[PDB]
């Protein structure tokens, strides 16, 4: 089997991407944030505290003839941005772009933190990291990809995120029309439950490539590119007037600037992030200070190849017995 679904930016900055997902019988379609940095499929629901729902579409398990309470199971998750959610668990039929999994754990939110309530466009998350990170207790549950894998034509999914435009998540096949050149594959460590890999270095604009190993995660659920402070300083030093602002929470730059590109290495190959992809717009409405799309990971504990980086590439998440990642230009 295969599946193919369009993913759409939630706003004009590509802060996140939503993908329609069919849950239950008859189908209830919710727009989920596909997150290769986490491993829970959770949704706003009829069980979510009413004051914490503000415009989202909810899953109502009582209206699904295939929903079954997973007795005794609870979940609770906290994300790198400080947001969180928790609740109980159903199993139900879940389909993405024509690919169907029966018996998928659908984690129903009873509580969500303010940032989720405040984002009316995201109805939940669909985790695509390794199932060892799934938070369901006392019986850990498998991701949608893990459940579908054996049925797929090939044990892979691909992320093709757009810049200010829709893109595609494919399951079970590699669309050879969706990228240019060849796909360069690189080793993955699953020891932390992430799609963790080592970039071979970077360049800023037209500058020379610096060969240096940068361990990080391919994380579709993180907006920005978080890299070591040395690398980020070298990037922003090429932008007149850019500075790190403790009060804003990262590097800002004059909105009048033209940003240089940023290149990262994948083995001997190179992925170029155009400068425009690094502009996240005014820090507040009407400000001439703009927020940068490359930020320091120093306070995180891990480097994160988020959407800023991934949307410059066609990315293969290869879930073979030994997982690997593939990157192509597009």
């Amino acid at each position: 089997s295969t599946g193919s679904a369009t993913t759409t930016p939630i706003d004009s900055l590509d802060d996140a991407y939503i993908t329609p997902v069919q849950i239950g019988t008859p189908a209830q379609t919710l727009n989920l944030d596909f997150d290769t940095g986490s491993s829970d499929l959770w949704v706003f629901s009829s069980e979510t505290t009413a004051s914490e729902v503000d415009g989202q579409t909810i899953y109502t398990p009582s209206k699904s003839t295939t929903a079954k309470l997973l007795s005794g199971a609870t979940w609770s998750i906290s994300y790198g941005d400080g947001s969180s959610s928790s609740g109980d668990v159903y199993t139900d039929t879940v389909s993405v772009g024509g690919l169907t999994v029966t018996g998928q754990a659908v984690e129903s939110a009873k509580k969500v933190s303010s940032s989720f309530t405040e984002d009316s466009t995201i109805d939940g998350l669909l985790g695509l990291a390794f199932s060892t990170l799934n938070t369901v207790s006392p019986t850990q549950q498998k991701t949608f990809f893990d459940n579908a894998k054996a049925s797929l034509d090939s044990p892979v999914f691909t992320a093709d995120l757009g810049y200010h435009a829709p893109g595609t998540y494919n399951f079970g096949f590699i669309d050879t029309t969706a990228y240019t050149g060849s796909i360069t594959y690189t080793a993955v460590s699953t020891k932390q439950g992430f799609w963790e890999w080592t970039s071979t270095g970077y360049a800023v604009g037209s500058g020379t490539f610096k060969s240096t190993s940068i361990d990080g995660i391919a994380d579709t659920g993180t907006t920005l590119l978080y890299l070591p402070a040395t690398v980020v300083s070298a990037y922003w030093a090429q932008v007149s007037g850019a500075k790190s602002s403790s009060s804003v929470g990262g590097y800002v730059f004059p909105c009048s600037a033209t940003l240089p590109s940023f290149t990262f290495g994948v083995g001997s190959a190179r992925i170029v992030i155009p400068g425009d992809y690094i502009d996240f717009g005014p820090i507040s409405t009407g400000s001439s200070s703009c927020f940068g799309g490359i930020q320091s990971s120093a306070g995180i504990g891990i480097n994160i190849f988020g959407d800023v980086a991934l949307k410059a590439a066609f990315v293969v998440f290869n879930g073979a017995t030994t997982p690997t990642l593939g990157f192509a230009s597009k």
